[PDB]
């Protein structure tokens, strides 16, 4: 029993961090077989970064102009190419620590694992969600571009994030491994906003049945809900509308317990209404929208 | 910026991990040179659990009753003994990917990552404290047993948990590295209680000024106290007494933030007399106490 903000096992991944240089700039790169992947900004100086031309500064640099470390050993680069706001290293020599690997754009809502790294060393690994407005609430420090976030499936790493910036909110903006941004941002340094954000409904309840499978029950009803009618309390207090593909996604956690979604919302919506009344649920005294309904049956028992 | 609950990277512990059949029990085990180390209760059949004499039951194994695994590979032990609450059986093989460690005794308050594992296998890794009761409230289902929890220090893997059983609370007991119980539990299947917990003031405090460095400043006051006027408090809201020793390991912190420690203390007074009113730090809508003063400045940026 008991449940916790759970990341994968990050040792497939630490394999693939790297340093890479170019000129006074410095972050992490992803080395997968005979390529690193890394923001493109490494290239820019404190001045190029505040409305860079991209395809100019590449085309002023060589390969020589990149440093790759993998630990203290040296990578050789030997080629170089632009794809959206990532750069691609051809280093000369194959990771032999590669795992078999997947790249996946997500969606908001979906969680993944964020392995932080500093001058390509592994420092940390936390659980994020990507927010409905795009970011995420990670904790980074400057030299933390290029860290990637991830999900593990059967041996197979599916890189879904890499770290680009940190918006003057303090929140977090990056690219699939592809390099294209998650929401509207771009790669320069001005002030950018994100739209409002909202609660992730669907996560919320799924850390609801969480809780009863863990035996919090106190905020149980006997009451149910429609669809149509939860919707209405959701846009009241900032919460996604639920959708019939949510609650087909909450079967088998609904199944588990015994109580239809329907049963479930009208749970949520009291506990919106009414607060909790100082008690907590899962050790928390908020309601929790970072789990989804996969993370709830892959942590708890059956 | 940003604060999350953040483990050390798993990978280094992620090699060692085994998985240790004896009869039709398995659970997991620590692999570290050509030795692994797994709960002793390894040995017992469901009956011999309600009260079993160990040295009984081991003097009735002989090194093939042990079946080690480690990936699809078997291990053949070679030599098997008893040290406290933990078995150690000699393999044959010394594992090639044992990382430079320690086994470390840990106080409670103090912080470690959970490796959670089934059979031989990774499957999660998360952040837990020693609670002063000697429990963890862990996330640990049948067959974690064997589990490890560990924290790195520049490449040093020190390890000093062991996990062997969930209470029927739904929190978890288990050993140091050396078989010695955390606290003042047994390893047979009875109901055993653990103390009255408390909450960890230094770490408390540590969390406050992790929210001070990132920026959260609602709850600061202009007002002081004396260490007995607060720890009078402490005492009210079931706070473990805050020491000197406590105060000058809050050192750094205070020093970073320009907050004597014992101005801390009285904004965490009116915490605690107080509420939040429906405000959150760091997130959280209650006073977090799993962040030890070393893993705020871990985290957080100097
Ligand atoms: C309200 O309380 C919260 C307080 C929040 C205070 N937060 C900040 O002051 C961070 C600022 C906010 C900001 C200010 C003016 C702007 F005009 C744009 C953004 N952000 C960066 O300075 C950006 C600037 C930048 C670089 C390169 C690119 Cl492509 C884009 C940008 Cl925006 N630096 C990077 O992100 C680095 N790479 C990594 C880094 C460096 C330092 C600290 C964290 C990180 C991280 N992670
Ligand atoms: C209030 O809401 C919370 C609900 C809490 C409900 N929780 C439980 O019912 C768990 C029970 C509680 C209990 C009941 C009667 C007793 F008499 C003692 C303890 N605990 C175990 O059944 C013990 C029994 C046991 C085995 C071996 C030893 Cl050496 C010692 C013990 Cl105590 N099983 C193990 O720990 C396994 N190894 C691993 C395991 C197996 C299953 C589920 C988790 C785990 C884990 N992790």
């Amino acid at each position: 029993s008991g449940f916790r903000k759970m990341a994968f096992p990050s040792g497939k991944v630490e394999g693939c961090m790297v340093q890479v240089t170019c000129g006074t700039t410095t972050l992490n790169g992803l080395w997968l077989d005979d390529v690193v992947y890394c923001p493109r900004h490494v290239i820019c100086t404190s001045e190029d970064m505040l409305n860079p031309n991209y395809e100019d500064l590449l085309i002023r640099k060589s390969n020589h102009n990149f440093l790759v470390q993998a630990g203290n050993v040296q990578l050789r680069v030997i080629g170089h190419s632009m794809q959206n706001c990532v750069l691609k290293l051809k280093v000369d020599t194959a990771n032999p620590k590669t795992p078999k690997y997947k790249f996946v754009r997500i969606q908001p809502g979906q969680t993944f694992s964020v392995l932080a790294c500093y001058n390509g060393s592994p420092s940390g690994v936390y659980q994020c969600a990507m927010r409905p407005n795009f970011t995420i609430k990670g904790s980074f420090l400057n030299g933390s571009c290029g860290s990637v976030g991830f999900n593990i499936d059967y041996d197979c790493v599916s890189f879904c994030y890499m770290h680009h910036m940190e918006l003057p909110t303090g929140v977090h903006a990056g690219t699939d491994l592809e390099g294209n941004f998650y929401g509207p941002f771009v790669d320069r340094q001005t002030a950018q906003a994100a739209g409002t954000d909202t609660t992730i409904t669907v996560n919320v309840l799924a850390w609801l049945y969480a809780a009863v499978i863990n035996g919090d029950r106190w905020f149980l009803n006997r009451f149910t809900t429609t669809l149509n009618d939860f919707n209405l309390v959701a846009m009241k207090y900032n919460y996604e509308p639920l959708t019939q593909d949510h609650v087909d996604i909450l079967g088998p956690l609904s199944a588990q317990t015994g109580i239809a979604v329907l049963d479930m919302c009208a749970s949520l919506k009291e506990l919106l209404q009414n607060g909790m009344n100082g008690r907590t649920i899962l050790g928390s005294a908020l309601l929790e929208d970072e789990f989804t309904p996969f993370d709830v049956v892959r942590q708890c028992s059956g």
